[PDB]
């Protein structure tokens, strides 16, 4: 084992290292609208929940 | 052997001293870029991490 084929070890490293990595901003943005998306179908389930205690939906989210 | 093989011998000495060390400032730079390399893919593990138990990145190193 020598300095040169060190050299090619930290390169091939250099590169792995830029490429095997994954956009986490993309991946997370995707998964926060799926947040939103679930937590709309629940106050809507809630609302018609609260339209069959009260004949009307509700204005405030703490009911 | 005589005064004159032995200075062929010296001045050889004196060329393969030259020659046959590598540049030692290069090496260490390449593996140096490779400690940061390392230590900020690291440092990206742990802002996920960070992110799965408070739902924010840390600005701090401490955390
Ligand atoms: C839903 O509650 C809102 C405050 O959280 C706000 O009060 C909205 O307006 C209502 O005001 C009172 C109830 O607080 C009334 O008797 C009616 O429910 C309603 N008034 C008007 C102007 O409609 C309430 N819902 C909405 C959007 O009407
Ligand atoms: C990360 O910690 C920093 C100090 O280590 C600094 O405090 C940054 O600013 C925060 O300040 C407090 C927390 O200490 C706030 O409640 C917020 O978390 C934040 N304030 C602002 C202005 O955003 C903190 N993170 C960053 C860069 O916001
Ligand atoms: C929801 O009901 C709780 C009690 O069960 C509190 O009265 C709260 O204020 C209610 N939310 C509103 C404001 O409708
Ligand atoms: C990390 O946690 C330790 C305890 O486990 C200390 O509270 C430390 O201060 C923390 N770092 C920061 C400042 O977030
Ligand atoms: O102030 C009372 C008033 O509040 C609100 C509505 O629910 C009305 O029906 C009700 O009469
Ligand atoms: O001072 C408390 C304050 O500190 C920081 C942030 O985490 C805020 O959400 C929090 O309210």
């Amino acid at each position: 084992f020598t300095l040169i084929e060190l050299l090619i070890v930290i390169a091939i490293i250099a590169i792995l290292a830029a490429v095997l990595i994954p956009n986490l901003l993309a991946a997370r943005k995707r998964a926060n609208d799926t947040v939103v998306t679930a937590y709309l179908n629940d106050a809507v389930k809630f609302q018609e929940m609260y339209q069959i205690d009260n004949n009307s939906y509700t204005s405030n989210q703490a009911a």
